[PDB]
C-alpha cells in the first residue's frame, strides 16, 4: 500500500468510486488557476523543489573559493481533512444514489478554494508570490456598479496592450464579481457577456480569488507545479465516521510579471 | 556553446587536453570522501536540491487546512579560479612538455579540499553538516605519540562494534597524521601498516580533513549528491593570461548516525 | 493473511523493505551461533516440539502392560515488541533515505542476544540447556589480562584434543573480551590475531556470550531447530506510531558434551 492507506479503510469499491467523483467534480466546478496557467505535471512523491536557476550568495568555505547556493522554490503539501459518515458508505452497495457526499464536497471545494488563492493571492508561509503581488502592471479597481466594470476590464486590457503581451485575453471573475455582472443586465444581455465581447479568451468563475484577474494564455507566463495531484488518503475509523483527507503537493511560480492585471474588489 | 565558454578562451585543443589531464589527475590524488561515500552521479545543471523526504511545519493559508513544506537540502556550487599563462599554452602546440600548469594544480587541489572538508568537517553555511557533527559515537583523541595511534583506532572500531555495523572499515587520515604513522615504525614496520592490520578495509590519505576518521563502507550511510562534476570554464583573457576557474555543483547528506568515529587531532 | 498482521499495519511496500533490511542486517551482525551451530531450517508453524528419541518411564495403564512415554524438547517462540513512528514510516515513499529505524535495530539484536544466550548460556525455562551446561570439558577461566587469553585459549584447544574432536575449532568472544583482545597489541599485531594463529577455523564476534567459547564446528554436535524464523509481525497502531514485534520460534539441542569449551569472564 502507499502513503494514502486506502485498504485499511472501510469503504467498499464503489463507495470509494462514489468519493472520488464527488470530489473530482467539485474539484474541477471550483478551480480557476489550473484553466490559465501552465500545469506542469506531478514529478511523484519524491518532488520536494524546483528549481528556479538563480544563485544565492553565500560565505565561501575557504579562501580562493566562491560559493553560490542553488536557489529553489519548496513545495508545500495543503492537506484538507474530511469525515465521511459510514452508513453513507453502506449504503452504496445496497444501491442508494443520494449517499451524503457534502463533506466530500466542502472538502475538494476547501482544496480548490486554497489552490486558488495561493496562486492568485499568493501564500506566503511557503514562499508562494501569487499573480497579484507579481504583477508589474497597475492594479485597477473594480467599481461599485456593474455597468462600470467592463470599462475598467477595457483600461485592464489597455496595461496588457502597453506591456507588449499578445496570446488570448482571458478574465478571472471573483464570485461576488461573477454575481454582479451574471444579475445585472444591459441592452437585452447580462454585463457578463459585455466582457466576452472584449476579450478572445474565456470568462472564468473564479470563486476563491479577490477582485479580478486579466491576463494572457500564452504560455510560460505562470506554472503550477505539481508534486502530486488531488488525492484521498485515509486516517482513521470508528464504528461511525471515517476520517479521511484531501491532499496536494503543488508550488506556484510566476516568470512574467506583465502578463496580468490585478483588479481589487 | 554552454556556460563553461570554453570556445571563447584562446586555448588550443592539445592545451586543453594538458590542463584537463592535469586537473583530473590532481583532483584524484587529494580527494578522499569520493573513495568512501556514496556518489550519486551528475544530475545535471537545472538540479539545485536534493530531497529529503521530510516534512517542515508551515502556518496554514486557511482554516481546516494543514499545510507542510517539503524539506530539501539546497546543492553549492564552489568555483575556484585560477589563471594559466598564455605562453605556456602556446608552448604545447610546439610539443612543450613541461608548460607550467601548478596553477591548475593548485586550484584542483583546493577544490579537492573544500569538497573533502565539507563532506568531513561540514559547510554550514550551505547546511552540510559534516560526517563529523553527524556522528552519533564518541569522538576519540588522537595521541600525540604515533605508537599510540593504533590502539586508539582500536578503540575507534569497538565503537563502531558497539554500534552495529558492519560492512568494511575504512580508515581516512589527515595529512599531519598520515606523516606522522608512515614515518615512525616499529617492529621493521611503519605505523601505517600496524592500522592496516586491524581494518579489512583501506588507509586512506585525507589531506584536507582534520585528525582521523573511521568509517563504514557498507553503503548506504553517506551521499555526495552532485550536480555537475568537476568541469573547467573560461573567464576572461588578455595577452598574457587566460582566467580560468575549477566549478563543482554539490551537497553532502549524512544518513546514518552511527556509521563513523571522528578523531580530533 | 497470516499471523503476521502485515496487510493490517499502515507500513507501505518501500517502508516494510527497509524495515526488514535493517532488521536481516542487525541480526546477522549480531547473532553467532548460527555461524558455528547446525541450523535445522524451518519446519513451519504447526511444528512444537523436536523428538529427542529416548522414552520416558511412566506409570502402566494397566496390568501386564509397560508405557513409556516419548520424550521431546518444546520449542519456545520468542517474541520482541517494537515501536515504529510512522512519521519515519511515511518519509520513505516520499524518498526519504535517514528513517528512524533504530527500534527495529534495538529489537533485531535484542532477538539476536536471547537466541545466543540461550544456545550458549542456557534458557532453563524452556527447558534449552545451552552450551556451557552441556560442555563435559572443564571450564577455563579466562584470564584479567589480555596477553595471557591466547594460553587460556590453547589450554581449552588441548581438551578438545584430549576429548578426541577433530574439525575446525571456532572460538566465540564475548564483546567486553573481543574488545580487550582487540585493542591490546603485541609484535605489532592486536591479541585477536595471535588467537587466529591458533585455531584453524574464524574467530567470531559473540556479543551476546559471556566469556569465550572454543568448539568443533564439524557438524552434528549442536543443533538449532526452528519452527519459524525470525519474522516482523504487526499488533496495533494509533496515529503516531506503528506497534510491531519480531518473532522467533526455536529450540537449541547439544547432542555432543565434550565439542565445546567454555571460559568464564
Amino acid at each position: 500500500m502507499n502513503n494514502l492507506y486506502r485498504d485499511l479503510a472501510p469503504i467498499t469499491e464503489s463507495a470509494w468510486a462514489e468519493i472520488e467523483l464527488e470530489a473530482t467534480r467539485t474539484f474541477k466546478r471550483h478551480i480557476a488557476g489550473r484553466r490559465v496557467v501552465d500545469v506542469s505535471g506531478p514529478n511523484g512523491p519524491t518532488t520536494a523543489s524546483v528549481s528556479t536557476g538563480h544563485l544565492l550568495d553565500v560565505s565561501p568555505p575557504g579562501d580562493g573559493v566562491i560559493a553560490h547556493l542553488r536557489d529553489a522554490k519548496p513545495l508545500v503539501r495543503l492537506r484538507v481533512p474530511f469525515t465521511v459518515a459510514r452508513r453513507d458508505i453502506d449504503d452504496v452497495e445496497r444501491g442508494s444514489q443520494d449517499s451524503d457526499w457534502d463533506p466530500v464536497k466542502d472538502a475538494a471545494k476547501k482544496l480548490a478554494f486554497v489552490e486558488d488563492r495561493a496562486i492568485f493571492e499568493g501564500y506566503a508561509a511557503a514562499s508562494i508570490e501569487g499573480i497579484r503581488s507579481s504583477s508589474s502592471n497597475p492594479a485597477l479597481a473594480l467599481p461599485d456598479d456593474a455597468r462600470e466594470i467592463p470599462d475598467v476590464i477595457a483600461q485592464a486590457l489597455s496595461e496588457l496592450r502597453l506591456a507588449g503581451v499578445d496570446g488570448p485575453y482571458s478574465v478571472l471573475l471573483s464570485a461576488e464579481t461573477y454575481t454582479k455582472v451574471s444579475e445585472t443586465t444591459a441592452h437585452g444581455y447580462p454585463i457578463r457577456e459585455h466582457i466576452n465581447r472584449l476579450v478572445d479568451g474565456e470568462i472564468i468563475w473564479a470563486p476563491a480569488i479577490d477582485g479580478a484577474f486579466v491576463l494572457s494564455t500564452r504560455g510560460g507566463d505562470f506554472d503550477l507545479q505539481l508534486g502530486t495531484d488531488v488525492s484521498i488518503g485515509y486516517l482513521s475509523h470508528d464504528a461511525e465516521v471515517v476520517h479521511l483527507y484531501m491532499e496536494e503537493t503543488m508550488t506556484f511560480l510566476c516568470y512574467t510579471a506583465e502578463a496580468s492585471v490585478a483588479l481589487t474588489p
